[PDB]
């Protein structure tokens, strides 16, 4: 029972630390062969969005809509994945 | 005493199952640039739709668009978190 207590306590310390660490850790996704790039943190805050002017065309807003949507969703997916990895490492 | 605990725990169980299911399809919406960029996200923080008005689409000013998309997405994601909290409060 002693070693279980210490193990659970360690898991609790590790979890509080990884929570902090994940706030600033980031992932990156892009779409359109690098025309759109999205950086998200481990808390799923979008930190940055970079768009190349070649896909910015007021007569083809659907292109940019599609591209933003794909890169944002893939960035959010990667952030979920990073969180799971970090939790797996400490459990 | 025991019967009521069984009843309350079963209710909690089905309500939580139901709410999880409904949040997958329920959406929230957020806007920036005076309605120029509108983002729809689900209760699972999937982005469902982004609508961009051509008035903010200028290849000589990609920063305008970056800025409005970042704001709109971040606010949509925050509204998604708030809806999940709200739906859980209703079952607790």
């Amino acid at each position: 029972i002693n070693n279980l207590v210490k193990q659970a306590q360690k898991m609790q310390r590790d979890m509080e630390r990884v929570q902090e660490e994940l706030k600033e850790k980031t992932v990156e996704a892009s779409a359109g062969g690098g025309a759109v790039t999205v950086v998200a943190t481990g808390r799923k805050d979008i930190k940055e969005i970079t768009i190349k002017p070649e896909v910015v065309d007021p007569d083809d807003v659907e292109m940019l809509q599609d591209l933003i949507l794909a890169a944002v969703n893939e960035a959010l997916r990667k952030a979920d994945e990073m969180v799971t990895a970090e939790i797996s490492k400490i459990t």
